[PDB]
């Protein structure tokens, strides 16, 4: 078959699958089919029979609405994605969801759909390869050596996140990153000139990319020459400007916004078959075409060669090889649990009243020698977030390092870290002030959706930060994280809860963990062995009374100290009170019914929540017959101690609100 | 005095105020003082006696941590910002908060601090000036003619939002936008070359900006020449690459990250006074320096000249002049309330089962002829969000238009719209799929913080959107909006609630309004006159029983129909059931307690919330002894009908959960 005929197989499967689903996006798959045929058949290093091969090239579809493009490629090249699944495109529980999802489907590297985040993930995968190669490669043993290829469109280019990640990719001279721009002149509103007029080549040159202009995206020879040129440039990431026609093949819809996002229709599909010379019925592919598309034999051979290379590496570097295998699997060091518990116990036995941002740094310092897989960073706030430990080494200084200066790029940072976690070999941590999680919000959600391990270090968590004022002072951000499916959120009250939360985060294999950390010093609380162990259960009894409590305080983070003081005052006056520390609502909710009842007994309705965050959240635990000492407004610019006074975070006010509540209950 | 001495007054006030507060950022004010002296003294058209003058130039400090720069400028030029306020920098309830805040302080145009958003706001202000000029100017009567000036640093440049808004500014040929880049080579982590290496000038030329390279930011002559050149280029926004030294004047801290964000210290301040040759004590400014800085006389002359121009315009164009005054004040047409109510009443009398995204478009169509101040748009989703009406005219085609194609730029769109609202003259609406509010989240927050009127049209609100799947299907986004201070959030259940929500949004004078709208068709509910009037109260009794209810359903948006169906089944069994429609929790919460008690009586604890969004929100209204039929997970890719079934949005499940409570 000709290269065009082979590319047309993608066009047919894509338009036909969209038609059967009566839903989906045929335009981009039809526009990019020739580029995909060249990349996948001539260049991509992969094994369909082992999608987890450590040294495979990584491909990312950033314009993820063109999902049938990747499903066609995976099916045709011999991945475990049967034709029946393509016939079930966009149907419940199929392996072919409307936008591609990692874990759902053999060979899908990341979940896309939100424009711009795919290219960010690809930048992270390229950083991971570069860093892992520098750490593990040895003379005569280059066990890490693979490319990262990304497809992206106008939407990804317009999004601000593309600026963040492609700027940083230039700085880091990511020579194994090669991106293909689907330059088709069309977006949803129509011809892009009305809203998008960048000289995109000049923009990427400004970032230090190697740009290849004016590629005929429908000419295999032109595409191939461009890819070869990009592969020859080892010191810059490359952008291939591929001029394509959206919906290529459709006489009446090619080059129009109509082809972007809806079924072509049966009449137009018939006309498209005629234009393309594609004779086969929907979901029919002849054996001859499979023979040319299949990658099982080449894939086997390439992986077998790599396995032999790895075996030789293991002979010469046994400890390094064991570390490589452990880290690629995401497994923890065998002695980590014991060593982390020893650290936690030491902290409980040796009180220190320090900011939880500092307690976080101390945990990084303690874990750093144990977790060489750390690849950590901050969005230009290293001296504020406290993300550097004594063994930190920035990768812009030494490629074998373990730290990334992300610059003022919160969204880019977080989506890059998603790419790092997806790659394998590393445990990423990222950091900014909690407020600026709002800049990165959808990337945080994507880590949770993709079930990725990433520790998110969010400092300066409340009005406790003081003078910087209401644009910086979080109020409603923690509640936003708490209600995010599969997110874990910890607001530790002292250095001990901080270390427990850090341990929980690094050991959490199936989702991310956000640490909500203070600028200001936090009092250490006293704990029995049982209470110490109970921190990890998310919510636990910290102070108690004999018999049923009349009153339960529920507090988090910096406000536990305040709740304990109120508990002491009320106790001295003969009130039967309890304090529950709730460092993680999500972990508490995951405990069984009996444990939750032991902490928040259903009989006790006089419940007082205390937290310098939005009050409305706390109805979940206090119900309609309690009280909340929280925030209901934005903050103010002033010294923190005056803000806590102003907003009612005082012993006198907490005691007054508790007594007021009890008075209401009694009458 | 020399220009350097005049600029040094800013340096002294800034380092001294930071020192007294033991908090703040002296570096950028000291680095930018010479640029500020040239811009403010030689070019800026403003009146300190009236910071609200309609035709003033707008200045924006995008690198807002350098707040003492703007406070120094406002004080020195004669705004109502006394020295005592500068001595109360960063102190409770002062007019000098740590980052500048619009409303707090005479002359502050916007609230900055979140990097990148200032330049976005400035792009919005320049769009507003260009559009207002095209709408209102007439031959011989150019009543709108002013510049938008912005200062910005490396942080703003690194942020993605700068790419979004500066790209669009190039497309729109904003020739009266002039930005100054504080090119000082330093950020918090240290020397920027480790993380920021863009050829920024080349980048901005790629956007179609006019770029002036290699300006000596400490030389008045160099700066002045560059501003003149930028003002001569009328068809492109301009970027001035100003090479500066952060903390300029400090022998030991200039050019270091140390000067960025902390007091210099007493010893270093003494050395700085020596290096600068500044002989005045903290908070001492001599009369000669005030005399050269003060702008009261020139400002009043310029505004008076403009007032005379406006009076002549009003004689020639009385209807247009009245519209200008109304729109600049943000006032609504006197008959808008009556006309909108007439539209709402018509919808209730003429039922239609349509998507609330379509009901939204219909409200835009109804209101369009009444609100010429609309400046609306969508982030590349016009045919999906349904933001065009018959009178929409895109400003890239017709400068006097009322519609913006924002491109795939949610964050930039929203912060641009903040600039549009801050400018005066317009009522902006913006739009994208609800999920992608997450891309714009901090700009949404900033609209609320700044008390700005903007209608945010968020369609495709739930699993009801169907096949696009969990990356697109909102679950927890509405809950996040609901707990945002000063945000109004409406999730209408039909075309009637949709029009009421739109009316509420445009009539807000002090904050934004998010509309939570469906992809799929929603059934219209029957309403009495009292129920119809009570939609605007945010929560109301839609279906009832005789006497005290035994069971109350609380539902929103697309789930009201489901709750009504459950109510009908239980009513037939003889349960005293009620359905409450809760289109807006914030509007409900603001009602008097007697009204709230009439809808959700305190004695009735058997409450079932029904909404295709995160369950945890609803404890606010159901407490610990109710039930919630909600989402607790991400969505899935499948047809909407099958998703609603899969996730428990069925009559059987709603009835079963209700029967558990009873
Ligand atoms: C961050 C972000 N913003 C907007 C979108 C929306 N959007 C996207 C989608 O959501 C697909 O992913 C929509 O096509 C929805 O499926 C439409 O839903 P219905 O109207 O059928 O209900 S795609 C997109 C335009 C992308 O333009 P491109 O130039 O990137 O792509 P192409 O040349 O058209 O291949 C835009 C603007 C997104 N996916 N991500
Ligand atoms: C969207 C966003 N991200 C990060 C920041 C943090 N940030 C900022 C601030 O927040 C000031 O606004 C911090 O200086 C905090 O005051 C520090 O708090 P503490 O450590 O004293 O507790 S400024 C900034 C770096 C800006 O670099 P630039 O090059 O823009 O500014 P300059 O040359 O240093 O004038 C960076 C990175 C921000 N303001 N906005
Ligand atoms: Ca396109
Ligand atoms: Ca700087």
């Amino acid at each position: 078959s000709s290269r065009k005929e082979l590319a047309n197989a993608i066009r047919a499967l894509s338009m036909d699958a969209v038609q059967k689903a009566k839903s989906g996006h045929p335009g981009a798959p039809m526009g990019m089919a020739d580029i995909a045929e060249v990349l996948w058949r001539d260049f991509l290093k992969h094994n369909p029979q082992n999608p987890s091969w450590a040294d495979r090239d990584r491909f990312v579809l950033s314009n993820g609405h063109g999902s049938m493009l990747i499903y066609s490629l995976l099916h045709l090249t011999g991945y475990d994605l049967p034709m029946e699944e393509l016939k079930n495109f966009r149907q419940l529980h199929s392996k072919t969801p409307g936008h591609p999802e990692v874990g759902y489907t053999a060979g899908v590297e990341t979940t896309t759909g939100p424009l711009g985040q795919g290219i960010a993930n690809a930048v992270g995968m390229a950083i991971a390869e570069k860093t892992l190669a520098a750490q593990f490669n040895r003379p005569g043993h280059d066990i890490v050596d693979h490319y990262t290829y990304a497809f992206m469109g106008d939407g990804c280019m317009m999004e601000g996140i593309s600026h963040e990640v492609c700027s940083l990719a230039g700085t880091l001279k990511l020579g194994k990153l090669i991106a293909f721009y689907d330059d088709n002149g069309i977006s949803i509103d129509g011809h892009v000139e009305g809203w998008f007029t960048d000289d995109t080549a000049m923009r990427f040159e400004a970032y230090g990319w190697h740009v290849i202009r004016d590629i005929d995206g429908h000419d295999a020879a032109s595409i191939k020459r461009a890819v070869e040129e990009a592969r020859a440039v080892t010191d810059k990431p490359s952008l291939l400007m591929c001029k394509t026609i959206i919906g290529f093949g459709s006489p009446n819809k090619a080059g129009t916004h109509d082809s972007h996002g809806a079924p072509l229709g049966d009449a137009e599909i018939a006309l498209t078959r005629e234009q393309l010379g594609w004779k086969y019925a929907p979901f029919e592919i002849p054996s001859e075409i499979y023979a040319q598309w299949d990658a099982k034999e080449a894939g086997q051979a390439k992986e077998s060669a790599w396995n032999e290379k790895f075996a030789a590496y293991a002979k010469a570097y046994p400890q390094e090889a064991a570390e490589f295998t452990r880290r690629m699997k995401g497994e923890m060091p065998s002695d980590f649990d014991a060593k982390a518990k020893e650290f936690i116990a030491k902290l409980q036995a040796n009180p220190a009243k320090i900011a939880s941002r500092k307690a976080s740094q101390n945990a990084i310092e303690a874990f750093g020698p144990l977790l060489p897989e750390f690849l950590g960073g901050s969005a230009d706030l290293a001296p504020s977030n406290l993300t550097l430990w004594s063994g930190s080494k920035a990768i812009n200084e030494d490629a074998a390092g373990n730290y990334i200066h992300y610059g003022v790029r919160e969204f880019g940072m977080t989506a890059i870290a998603n790419g790092i976690s997806l790659h394998g070999g590393f445990l990423p941590y990222t950091s900014t002030f909690l407020m600026f999680v709002e800049y990165a919000r959808n990337a945080v959600r994507m880590a949770a959706l993709m079930k990725q391990r990433q520790v998110m270090v969010y400092t300066h968590d409340s009005i406790g930060l003081g003078e910087d004022g209401p644009t910086h002072q979080p109020v409603e951000q923690v509640a936003s994280l708490r209600v995010t499916p599969n997110m874990s959120t910890w607001r530790p009250c002292d250095q001990v809860e901080s270390a427990v939360a850090w341990k929980y985060g690094v050991e959490r294999q199936d989702g991310p963990t956000a640490l909500i950390l203070s600028r200001q010093n936090l009092a250490q609380q006293e704990r029995t062995e049982e209470q110490l162990a109970n921190i990890a259960r998310g919510g636990y009894v910290l102070k108690d009374c004999a018999g049923q409590p009349e009153l339960i305080f529920i507090a988090t983070g910096s406000e536990v100290e305040l709740a304990v003081a109120a508990y002491e005052k009320l106790t001295a006056e003969g009130v039967k009170a309890r304090v529950v520390s709730m460092p993680s609502t999500d972990a508490f909710d995951k405990q069984d019914a009996a444990y939750r009842e032991s902490v928040l007994p259903k009989a006790v309705t006089a419940r007082v929540a205390v937290e310098a965050g939005i009050a409305d959240y706390w109805y979940k635990y206090v119900g309609l017959n309690g009280a909340i000492v929280g925030m209901t407004t934005f903050g103010e610019s002033a010294p923190a101690e005056l803000l806590f006074e102003e907003f009612g975070f005082t012993v006198d006010n907490v005691v007054a609100k508790a007594k007021e509540l009890l008075h209401h209950h009694h009458h």
